[PDB]
């Protein structure tokens, strides 16, 4: 119910978060095949595609000129800049950048969990879409965010608020959990997928 | 790639050749009787939730539609499943009929995430991409048992009209495949999350019951 105990909730939520999937264990700990780092990160570019789409999105909804600056920030880290260096890794493992744009090789998991999360954004309230960008709380063996705590904290007023923001934490987890379970699924075990 | 018209027909018809959900390892074994009592549990659970929200797309569709005699057609589909008592019913009744309580199953507590998504997929295609593609994406019912399962009283052709008369481009056709395609994909990955979570291997945070 406090800004503290409310905090204490949402990292304790983190403790829930995507480092502890077996597929970030693996790629963690130097264990994973060529073909499944690239599957990774053929994925995971959409992912990182459509993250200022969710920023404008949630954009549009902001009531005041002063908070469409702030955000806006994300959206300039993203579009350039951001997108950019996610480009070159997959590039960086082999695959040409025409490739990865088109999106045609993602899983359909990754697309709708990704999808689904822009659709939060723009359909749950502003307070539950902002509170979900806080999985920022929480951010080499192969040869080849205080704002939004801030914000939750003012405006998670009632008990249902609180929970909306603990609820809207664990939908991003959700999002980010449910792509890696995708790629376990189509690509370390037991291995299968349409194109 | 040029031009169709009942080429189109066996275009349609043959996605569900290969990307219909029938030809998956968890509707194999389903269909085989090689799952537990849980997996037609998960299964059961699960595909509520598909089943829930088709009336949600139907109204989402029917919403988008441009004069009142193509509502009038398509209301029948949201009327199918809304009956007071009619599809999404018969579904609960199964879900009730492998051990559930009515209350947990209409919940969605415990449905896993990737149905929701895929599901929710659905529901936004409809209401975001051009109508053709929308009445496209029915198109698996031209392809719509469980006799080694022992667990009584719990045991269409418009749309291929409308896709072959609007279908005049070839960028429409392939929209319209890809209509097709995408809804397989939505039935595929609900299965593909099922197979994953249930039967090799998985678990998947507060979800399965």
């Amino acid at each position: 119910l406090s800004h503290e105990e409310l905090e204490a909730a949402l990292r304790d939520i983190g403790a829930r978060y995507h480092n502890l999937h077996p597929f970030h264990r693996l790629l963690h700990d130097g264990k994973l095949s060529k073909d499944q780092v690239r599957a990774w990160a053929l994925n995971r570019y959409y992912y990182q595609a459509m993250i200022p789409v969710k920023d404008a999105a949630l954009l549009a909804r902001l009531p005041d000129a002063q908070l469409r600056r702030i955000w806006r920030q994300r959206i300039v880290d993203h579009d350039g800049g951001g997108i950019e260096r996610w480009l070159k890794l997959a590039e960086g493992v082999g695959f040409t950048r025409d490739y990865v744009l088109s999106t045609k090789g993602i899983l359909s998991a990754t697309r709708f969990s990704v999808d689904a999360y822009v659709h939060f954004v723009s359909e749950r309230s502003l307070l539950e879409a902002i509170a979900s960008s806080l999985t920022e709380m929480f951010s080499k063996n192969y040869d080849f965010a205080d704002f939004a705590l801030d914000y939750v904290k003012r405006h998670a007023t009632t008990p249902e608020m609180q929970r909306a923001a603990i609820d809207a934490l664990t939908f991003k987890c959700n999002v980010l959990w449910t792509q890696l379970d995708a790629l376990y699924f189509a690509y370390v075990a037991p291995g299968m997928v349409p194109p």
